[PDB]
């Protein structure tokens, strides 16, 4: 059996495994619709604000530069929704970016 | 109308935020606590393996040395993990070890 937090990490692998092709990285397309199926609710709070999240959140987070988001990626762009989840239970505003 | 992938990182904001103490960072023994409490299975993985995985955890992931783990610190933690069950998602054996 597994707790809430251990089925929560499982969880997150299978939705990075959900967007890959064959080289186990998910292309730009994909990790856009990635976000549109899985974090709507984040993409309607910068919306409200007028914030097109995803216009840049590949070019972003590609850190190296080869056009595919690997699992290393994965997990910092969903440590960046987290860090806004985080700050709104402190009682921020949703979708804050914030990078002072 | 929140999605599982929501609802899931909620849960680990709500996760860290039961052990933290009033400046909103969790100290060393409440870190211990929280890493048995919820991820059992990778830690019964490590000690079966021969890794005691929390004699240095606090230690590698406080990297400013204030004897604290803030959201951030906690995020990286949560990342070794995720990678880890990333890899055995490959085949690999549990508590593998990162670098990284
Ligand atoms: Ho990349
Ligand atoms: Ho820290």
């Amino acid at each position: 059996s597994n707790t809430q937090a251990e089925r929560s990490i499982i969880g997150m692998i299978d939705m990075f495994h959900k967007y890959t092709r064959r080289d186990d990285k998910i292309d730009k397309p994909s990790l856009l619709t990635m976000m549109k199926e899985n974090f709507p609710n984040f993409l309607s709070a910068c919306d409200k604000k007028g914030t097109n999240y995803l216009a840049d959140v590949f070019e972003k987070k590609d850190k190296n530069e080869d056009k595919k988001i690997d699992f290393s990626e994965f997990l910092s762009l969903l440590g960046d929704i987290a860090t806004d989840y985080h700050k709104q239970s402190h009682g921020a505003a949703p979708c804050s970016g914030g990078s002072q």
